[PDB]
């Protein structure tokens, strides 16, 4: 198996913008830390609204008529995607241990979850960029119509801490393969992985000012981007909270487009006919996985009344051995949350799930004196009105709560002004093809969780968000279409 | 040719919600007005949020799972779209001279343009209701994994004055090909078309709640929809400033979907080549067409300079002799603009024109008869700094400039934070496709104006709005896209 990359130096900590590392205008660094100890790692370059103008300035030129971003062959944008993807193949282990130490993700997952997410979206975006058609179209009269497909122009995107390199990749692959340009804000949590990237794509040959990169707080760099009158669209995920703030301030500013993914409280629901110990191990890594900071963690699991306790006994068997350690080092199945702020919402949730008389089977406190790692925390016997069926935890608690019938079980699982993922476990597909089809969510699973691919779209109903990424969809948000209805002497079929 | 349905009587005046005719929860009404005339022609039931909220019910509950809308066959939903078809034919004359009546439109245009295009639009819209296909997605991994194309669900749509009836037409016929409900306000202005379309649409025998007619004030009506927690999706036709409003309301509220069709500032640029004879007459009709009262105004008309004296001089004959008078009279050219408001607004720009230097060739003030009449009013001279070269009149004002160079006028056109529509007059086809490649507007014509088609999608680049209506992509403004992820024992390609 692949190592942590030993007496890992963190190179990059400036501003990237034209393909230049740059000092914040103000000359302010801020900290970064490892979430497994507390400790500083590095400084980073502390963007704020004056570097965002200057990074905007660059992104316009570069998407200027005659530019040679714009006058690029598609396949040669292809092209420079598939080479990004080989740069991060190359430098897999560095980029997995930089994930690890900053984001506090098990190091072999980072390996060979995170980092094959990212080679995969980008070689998958390469294969597009050429293939991005419009229509001609036999309108009524002396008419010849075709639709012309554009990039919009200037993006700013702003990601989260979850997964900081892989939401990266998601944000920047199907943006440049539409031929559109960058402004990338990483969450203050987790710049290294992004910065990183910048070497990469300087590496690679993108043409200066297509991709630049913003390290800082939301309030100034992300504020500054979000209501900016020089950027055509707004990417972001993130909190439903932030979700709203940030299509309020497109609407105030510039009406740029917007889409958004952001949080849930996703059902996974297990059917008495299910493959037992599967669908235990699939709900357990359905809410544990990545220190359950995930928008897709299936947090509202509703177990059929003939198997509810047998369900329970096992899903608490395996909370109990599940593994929480040091990222780097092997036997790790859990790291630490994100942050102090994170770590203490966390056991305040908790505290309400007993409060409100939900049974704590296992867990429910921290681990050790030294970063913020929580244990592996199961409730049972939850019910819809508890607020830990309600709000997102984004930390290791499992929640199962009960039913007795496909109707009652439909209703309650969309039961929620979220909707991103759910899942189903049956084996039959009567049944599993009724509640997939009756799901208020955008991506629904049948006998799995959390699968996801470079080449299926996925995205938010109701308040979990506007817009798809990902698949060929992700790339409707990234174009401009243009009718083009030229009058001609005489029309044939 | 047909005339004017003779003393024609208002029937339908009152709300629409649930198939059923419903005064308001208040008791208000408010007037309705003939603009040729200024004399009441009715009073309306007004809406205000407790109607919304009622007809958002009947519609979320149209909408529910096993109902009669949701069981139905794609098929039989186009079926009752071109039913409705057959109904707005059946009732040409009357609707045709309701929109006379009600909104200042020369009868015969609003019978040979307006309702053809209702009539066009149900008819295409029909054809697509179960053509909306999902796609298999050959996935990473041993799963099986599609796309359901499921309608979004209560849809608010909120209409201008300009195009009541077509507008309504837009709205409805998308959204109803995709199987959502919908709740839609006219504008107060011009309610009298939409409520007969009630009318048509309970005799159709769309199901009770499916659509939901709610004439008002906009911020009344309008705000409660905008605002509403349990709309799931916003369409609004109007001004820019109202459609930052309405981007906000969403981001405030619930993240409902949001796309707009907003203002304009269009260029028309002709180059020496064009036939003048035709050039003129497109680039008037560009202008003037329905008392000047279109987003798509060609209001920015650059001409060569070698041509400019000759175009103006063209210009002008043809403004003077455009004819004004009574819409019911067949020689009626243009009618009166909407209200006193709108009247003055043209008026103060018109002044604004002269104040500024601009060549006031003909026209400029009202035509003091009874109604909102003004004259047809041609500018020539106007540079790109003046009032009446950057705001939007919809009033029956034409402006011409002057350029030399196709970069210099690729520049001016661009150089606008609107980007709706477009023109390109020459038979060269190297400027031809280079101009109209160049331009960032949602729609560019050649060798002609004013030309749309169901079949051809429609909508703003930068301010001029977001998304995009008409043609197959007016339905991706209607569904929401959710992926099934389905785990198999073994993939074989
Ligand atoms: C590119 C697909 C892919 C392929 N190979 C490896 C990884 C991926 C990939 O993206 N996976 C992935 C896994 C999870 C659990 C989540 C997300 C992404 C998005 C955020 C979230 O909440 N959950
Ligand atoms: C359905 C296409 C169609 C077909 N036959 C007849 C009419 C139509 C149709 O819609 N025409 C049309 C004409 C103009 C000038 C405008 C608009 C619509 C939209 C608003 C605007 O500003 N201008």
């Amino acid at each position: 198996l692949p190592s942590p990359t030993p007496n890992l130096e963190i190179k990059y900590t400036k501003i990237f913008i034209n393909n230049e590392w740059q000092n914040s205008e103000s000359g302010r660094v801020f900290p970064v830390y490892n979430p497994a100890t507390g400790e500083q790692v590095c400084e980073v370059q502390e963007a704020d609204k004056a570097d965002i103008d200057k990074a905007v300035q660059a992104a316009r030129l570069a998407f200027s008529l005659g530019s040679v971003w714009r006058r690029m062959d598609a396949s040669e944008r292809g092209r420079l995607l598939d080479k990004l993807a080989d740069l991060v193949e190359r430098d897999r282990a560095v980029l997995a241990t930089m994930e690890s130490l900053n984001g506090g993700k098990p190091f072999l997952q980072a390996f060979y979850v995170d980092l094959q997410g990212v080679i995969k979206t980008f070689r998958y975006y390469a294969g597009w960029a050429d293939k991005i058609h419009g229509m001609t179209i036999p309108v009524d009269g002396d008419y010849f119509t075709f639709t012309r497909h554009e990039p919009i122009g200037v993006c700013g995107q702003i990601i989260p801490w979850n997964f900081p390199l892989l939401m990266f990749a998601w944000k920047i692959a199907p943006a440049l393969c539409c031929g559109n340009t960058v402004v990338i804000k990483p969450a203050e949590q987790t710049p290294l992985s992004a910065l990183y990237m910048g070497a990469l794509i300087k590496e690679a040959g993108f043409p200066p000012g297509v991709i630049n990169i913003l390290p800082g707080y939301g309030p100034t760099a992300g504020a500054a981007i979000a209501s900016h009158i020089g950027i055509d669209k707004i990417a972001f995920t993130g909190s439903t909270e932030v979700g709203k703030l940030i299509q309020e301030a497109a609407g105030r500013s510039n009406l740029k487009r917007v889409t958004l993914e952001l949080g849930g409280k996703s059902p996974n629901i297990i059917f008495a006919d299910a493959d037992l110990d599967y669908a235990v191990e699939q709900a357990h890594q359905g809410v544990f996985f990545n220190q359950g900071q995930c928008c897709t963690a299936g947090s509202r699991i509703f177990v059929e009344e003939s198997i509810y306790e047998e369900f329970v006994r096992r899903s608490v068997e395996r909370a109990k051995r599940r593994v929480v350690g040091s990222p780097f080092d092997p036997t790790t199945e859990q790291g630490p949350q994100i942050d102090k702020k994170q770590y203490n919402k966390i056991l305040e949730l908790i505290q309400s799930g007993v409060a409100e008389g939900a049974k704590l089977e296992c867990g429910g406190k921290g681990l050790g004196r030294k970063g913020f790692f929580i244990e592996p925390t199961v409730f049972s016997n939850v019910t819809d009105d508890m607020r830990i069926a309600k709000e997102e935890i984004f930390g290791p608690v499992q929640e199962i709560l009960r039913f007795k019938t496909m109707d009652e079980v439909i209703e309650r699982a969309n039961n929620s002004d979220f909707g991103l993922v759910a899942a189903v476990f049956t084996n039959d597909i009567n049944k599993a093809l009724t509640v997939s089809s009756a799901m208020q969510a955008g991506t629904v699973w049948i006998n799995c969780y959390n699968a996801l691919n470079a080449q299926s779209p996925f995205g938010g109903f109701k308040m979990s968000g506007n817009g798809r990424e990902m698949g060929e969809f992700g790339l409707r948000e990234y174009s401009e279409v243009k009718t083009v209805t030229v009058k001609i002497p005489q029309k044939n079929s």
